[PDB]
């Protein structure tokens, strides 16, 4: 039967690299492997498919596919949850990777529900760019200073950066 | 600084035992440790506190407490999330344990949000009572047969049982 | 088929508690479970067997046993390795728990070989009794002071204690 | 202070990829990172150093290096163990990756001792090329058939291959 593996953590934790590592094990086992993302060994290669909408997944013929990866799952909405549940019901090994929290430390839909329903959950940590300890947050900086709680995701002409930080060095500025 | 560790999995996965194991490490380190639950080494013992409401946690003086456990967190509502966030902000190591899903395979509030915000997440599996493989679900049986999707949690006079099952042997009957 | 799971770590890491947790999953799956150590749910209970010698394991009829635990494996010599390999070959789930290192930080036979050959390996950490960080060592103290590199395991009339410590607070005194 | 992380598993388990993933977290934290192997982000890149002998490690000036990777550690002998112990004593985060067992299922020196002494140990599994279950072994095939227990590592003109297999599909032929 099928199952779901969930890979999560902050922006700099290497989630996507870990997803690919797991998928490449499929290749060496002579399995057919695909990875969906927001838009090789002895002849066997990961088939990568760029998508704009979660619903696109079901338009592909996956009957002969053993392992299905889905990267950056926070890009999609709650629809991806039932898709993943159906795929694993159908007998596929499904591996999903995405952010646990945004820059504000707010949970990123739909990872919470995916973590709750998945057979396996791995939360990867990064390393704090301030102190070098294990980190769990992503610090957004705008013009050198911590982003404010109500700063929009998209800006025009702003100097901005992201870095991994531990809880102790993560700052969300007041609105 | 503080952090949150999340222990989750099905009813028969040993979540509570794992919570206690982690807390007892605190004891051997000569830390002060408490565990809250829904209602010892060289003199140092886990202080267990039975509570009916999440809000009770904040009525206790925890200033000198190093490690705070909270068991069966699915008993509480979303209020427990900000409490846990505050406690870890305050510098405590907070360890929460609770169910990931109910008998229907539906996510059990508030574990999804807690998993999303926690530094560490461990999903424990049990062993399937049918086939002996790793299990992730809890099968509810009423009068020998799989519970229906819309069966109430409380019954009068029903023969009922729970057992660990893998996805392949977990059955939710139609309504 | 069978496999071997290895649980290791320092004296105060809760290895034995973790072993029991895993074994109790067997019970809830209605499996027959035994645990060997150096010398219950719905009728199904862990059968505990106290032994002086590794060779005793093979004198017991284990044909109907699903899960075999062996605690404190550092008590036994290298003979336990082939026994464990045979048991897992025979189709048993074998779970072994024991110390990784002694008070000197020296590897404790036969755990290194067992870790190398096992399908799964879990190294548990404790909490440092000095600083509260994750610990990997056991500090032996004799008359208040770090034990010396060539201090014997057995003493007469000595004041001695053990506590968990991180590498940074673990001290082995010169001979 | 420093510590040692050990990454192990069979030939097709992705050990080297996991090593690189961990090292790249160092980069994003603005740490100085090097990787030794048997013979980039915002200006910061992993410095890779090809070596023939473990003793070469100590001829490099590592005083300003935060994280030290060592890949394919089974290439080196027991000398690498004290080198790694010294480096971690010196305050470095040391990450070692290497094979747990050879094609015969025999422990590969010096990984057993490294696993015993390290703070963290991760054994990665691959996927069985026969049955698709989790695998822990590497099957060596010579002229289509399982390699014999006493077949040499080096051959002239032999058709040979390696594939990941579970214990149940791993075969070592009699001598
Ligand atoms: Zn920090
Ligand atoms: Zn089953
Ligand atoms: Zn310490
Ligand atoms: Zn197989």
């Amino acid at each position: 039967s099928g199952w779901i593996e969930c890979i999560t953590g902050s922006m700099f934790s290497g989630k996507s690299e870990e997803l690919i590592r797991r998928l490449r094990r499929g290749i060496y086992a002579k399995q057919k492997v695909v990875v969906f993302k927001p838009a090789s060994h002895n002849g066997n290669a990961i088939e990568a498919i760029n998508i704009s909408k979660a619903s696109e997944i079901m338009t592909h013929d996956l009957t002969n596919v053993d392992v299905i990866g889905i990267d950056e799952v926070q890009f999609f909405d709650d629809e991806i949850v039932s898709i993943v549940e159906k795929l694993s019901a159908d007998g596929h090994r499904v591996i999903v990777a995405g952010l646990d929290m945004d820059f504000r430390g707010e949970p990123f839909e739909p990872m919470p529900k995916l973590m709750a329903v998945s057979e396996q959950v791995t939360k990867l940590q990064a390393v704090c760019a301030v102190c070098g300890s294990s980190s769990s947050r992503t610090q957004r900086l705008i013009n050198g200073k911590p982003a404010k709680i109500d700063d929009p995701i998209i800006l025009v002409g702003a100097n901005e950066s992201y870095e991994p930080r531990c809880r102790a060095h993560h700052i969300v500025a007041p609105s």
